[PDB]
């Protein structure tokens, strides 16, 4: 057999999200369908479907009121929190009050519906998960997720909840700066006391953290920064600068066409990125306003000057952080750049100048470091079952065939489509009865293609996939059914069996027990009894480890 | 060294039980093996073994007559009490008369046996204890247990007895509503007179209590409610509603198949829970009756209407409670939701409407609040030895290794298995003699694996664990021996030593004195003499505190 299924590491960001996995001695930051190693934390709702990530951020100009972003800022907070109310006047989507809990309110297929920030976030998570499963070729259940160090118990729990919704087992919620240091192996290289500063300049926020690490244990000493200072503000500057130039050169105002503004803003996003590895950046848009083309350029120097106040303002939070730790600049051993905006040579130069030309740790991609760290720690927690004598009888080799055909959630189901699929169900249960397993699978596929929203379809196909020694395939079908209806008992029964087939001991015991509560089977009952001693020996050993690292 | 062993807080419920612990500045409500933060108060007996909690509630449909629940209703009562006789006609297990004491009578491994309600309850307690010990990684002896405020001296003592059977030292029996208020810190926030109402809607019962708290002392002003109004009745409604719909849609009666009824009932339990956080709930069962699938849904609105009379009836006990306190609605400062059924938006709305849209205290999980309070008060009572100059010589660091291999109580011991284990005993006593301690432990483990019911095995292994500075491990073995045979003197001798090794002063003095009565040792005798001054200074200080709070 090959390796067990890996655990993923996820950076759930305010502006972008990022996922990694540790395999064959190294972390892989995973690229999504559109090719990018990071994904906008965006969810959009429309007339026909739900959009997530790049597709959601790209159509914003067209659908500004049902395109949700910045769910991280709401997460774990009260509608009555001054921060939320302060925030609500900058977003173009509606936020409503639900018993002192905030919910984003949108239009979605001609009906109004609302979502807790944990729900929005769980939609992002799901996407990240899906990105990883496409890379790996198999279903993922276990994750590590990161949060800012300033996150209270409320926001932490809320971030775990979002994971649980997206079908993840959350192994650990860990601090973003802590994730960064783990990435730079600042825990395992050292045999003495070292003090560490994480300069995190992201898309929406700026975070300075000083951490102390002795004996391989992280302790947060100070936190600071600005929860409203990010790369998105620099885009404002460029945008503001160019609108004004457009007035000057072309004698027209463009502020009021939203679509022309975005087109400018996205052009500016790209331009700012090029200005990190080039001194100059060209900027061409076909037909910006009333048929007028905009061809222009900008220099690094000029960009720097437009953001003048902003860039300089990242040294004050540094000053304040040392001040809270009771440390002098000289006393920090390690400087670490994370966040995508730290790609900006000026922002780099300013920091190095504060530390008198000392070397910055930046070999690890600054926008990938958090996820990187998260993946390493995910690998360690899973890795912990190495130390235990676990009997591996009954475990089989992971099936690797390509993902079977699923439904289409949003495709139109006709009245006749309900029946034709309904018949197929009965025809496939006959092939299982008779003993021709592939035929049973094949007609369930015709059933599912025709009715993609009947949850028993997926569960029953999953049953057949198990008889066929294809547990991953079953896990997939059960994952879908449980999405459609988390209350039906069948899918838990079969996912339990599938997990057990794969040595996923803790996963098997959760499902088989849940299946037994909802709908008692003698079989599942014994499966669970057979499964428990493995799950609790693993769980006890992981808990012990974490207690040792809680000190 | 780490912290001393914590005391647990236990909510011994009519329908569910719940355990918590206070550590590192906060209460942890502890999850059981199957993942749930609450455990059904169920004990089942069968052909081969004894089942407790979720496993007991899940197989009910299969074994209705030897599956015991509602022991709380019998506890502390006379067979001749009209309540018991009234109750006996709703249960499917047998209750018998034993000198005007009631005992539940069951089949258990092909023999008929009977159990006092305190014994049934002590089986639940044990489970809770075991849940906590798995979480903590070490044996627990000290607990706080909760009871309803209407409990007489008889029922209180009986509840303490059940704790004592399960091997707990019962620090305090405290009122459930009092536990709830302690959880909401309604004792320590206030510097004036405040009046408090606890609206407790559980699984079997409804409790309204009004409490007055000045100077940090709780006083019960009034009690009311219905000892037969709970969540289990709402399940009746849903079940009744669906059976009737099944007749209507599918032209068949299902009342007579018990297994189909339960499957419906458990489906309904889940559905009712979803209807707390969703307006609608889907309901799928594979093959309900004679091969017919039941796929159907229900709305929140509809559920509300089915329970119409029931929900509305919780305001009368409120009315009556104020009336007994001589208070108007306006005069209550604090409203507190506890009980799992208070998760129901309708039940919430009705209450708030009686108090004219005023805020309810519900931030603490309504089904976890009682246990929560109990854990806090457990922490205070233990915490009391902070104020005393206790000399800590001879105390060593708690051993944290994983739990050693125990027996299997219910596994079949062959005649040959008695001898092979018997030899191993003699072989291990030789390794102790010679001085190789691990070998002695290892061969006792082979002895125990082969004969899991000889109590001297466990005691002798415990002796070796002590020589090895692993007192927790010893405590475990002694706990087991004393379960098998509470009269043998050896285990008390060694548990005494182990406790003393850990600073468990009062625990050490109980065991060492009991060991000295049954079988006098010069060594244990001096251990006890050495141990007494510590135990009695602690005991005197806890007693004083409680006297101050008895006023
Ligand atoms: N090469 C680059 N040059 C300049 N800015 C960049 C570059 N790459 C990313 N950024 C900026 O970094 C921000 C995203 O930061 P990141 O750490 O990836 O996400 P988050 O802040 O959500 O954690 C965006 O504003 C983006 O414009
Ligand atoms: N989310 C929920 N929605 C509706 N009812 C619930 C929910 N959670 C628990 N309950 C109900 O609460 C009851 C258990 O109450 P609880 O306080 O936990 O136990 P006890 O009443 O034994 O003290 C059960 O009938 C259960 O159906
Ligand atoms: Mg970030
Ligand atoms: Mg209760």
């Amino acid at each position: 057999f090959m390796a067990k299924a890996a655990a993923i590491g996820i950076d759930l960001g305010t502006t972008y999200s990022c996922v990694g996995v540790f395999q064959h001695g190294k972390v892989e930051i995973i690229a999504n369908d559109q090719g990018n190693r990071t994904t906008p934390s965006y969810v959009a709702f429309t007339d026909t479907e739900r959009l997530i990530g790049d597709a959601a951020k790209n159509q914003v100009a067209l659908n500004p009121q049902n395109t949700v972003f910045d769910a991280k800022r709401l997460i774990g907070r009260k509608f009555g929190d001054p921060v939320v109310q302060s925030d609500m006047k900058h977003w173009p989507f509606q936020v409503i009050n639900d018993g002192d809990k905030p919910k984003v309110q949108v239009s979605y297929k001609g009906e109004t519906k609302a979502f807790y920030p944990e729900e929005i976030s769980s939609m992002v998570l799901t996407k990240m998960k899906e990105i990883a499963e496409a890379y790996l070729g198999y279903p993922v259940t276990n994750a590590v997720i990161t949060v800012p160090a300033y996150f209270n118990d409320s926001q932490r729990q809320a971030t775990k909840d979002a994971g649980v919704i997206a079908g993840l087992n959350v192994l650990r919620i860990i601090n973003e700066p802590t994730a960064a240091a783990i990435a730079y192996g600042l825990d395992r290289t050292g045999k003495g006391e070292r003090n560490v500063l994480i300069f995190d300049l992201g898309g929406g926020t700026f975070d300075v953290s000083i951490l102390t690490i002795d004996d391989g244990i992280f302790e947060v000493k100070a936190t600071a920064g600005d929860t409203h200072l990010g790369g998105e503000d620099f885009d404002n500057r460029l945008v503001n600068h160019f609108v004004e130039e457009f007035k000057r050169k072309h004698k027209k105002d463009i502020s009021q066409n939203k679509r022309a503004v975005r087109r400018l803003r996205t052009a500016c996003e790209r331009a700012k990125r090029t200005l990190s590895s080039s001194t100059q950046a060209s900027l061409e848009i076909d037909s910006l306003f009333e048929g007028i083309d905009f061809y222009t350029s900008i220099t690094r120097a000029r960009f720097e000057e437009l953001c003048s106040d902003l860039f300089r303002s990242t040294l004050e939070p540094v000053e304040k952080a040392l001040r809270d730790a009771k440390l002098d600049k000289a006393q920090i051993h390690d400087l670490v750049l994370v966040g995508g905006s730290t790609r900006i040579p000026k922002v780099q130069k300013l920091l190095q100048d504060f530390f008198n030309g000392r070397d910055l740790n930046k070999s690890i991609n600054p926008d990938e470091a958090v996820a990187y760290g998260a993946a390493v720690q995910a690998a360690i927690l899973m890795g912990l079952e190495s130390d235990l004598e676990i009997d591996n009888e009954g475990v089989i080799e992971a099936d690797t065939d390509a993902p079977q055909e699923m439904g289409d959630e949003n495709a139109e189901i006709t009245e006749a489509m309900m029946d034709e699929a309904n018949e197929k169900k009965g025809a496939a249960i006959d092939a299982l009865n008779d003993g021709e397993l592939q035929k049973a699978i094949d007609l369930f596929t015709d059933a599912i293609k025709l009715n993609p929203r009947l949850a028993i379809l997926y569960a029953k196909r999953a049953s057949v996939f198990v008889k066929l020694q294809k547990p991953n395939a079953a896990i997939r079908d059960c994952d879908r059914a449980i999405e459609i209806n988390p209350d039906s008992a069948q899918p838990y029964k079969w996912r339990g069996k599938a997990h057990r087939l794969l040595g996923h001991w803790e996963e098997a015991a959760r499902d088989l027990a849940l299946a037994c509560k909802l709908d008692y089977d003698e079989d599942a009952s014994a499966m669970l009894r057979e499964v428990q001693p493995r799950a609790q020996k693993i769980a006890e050993h992981r808990r012990k480890y974490e207690r040792k690292r809680e000190e």
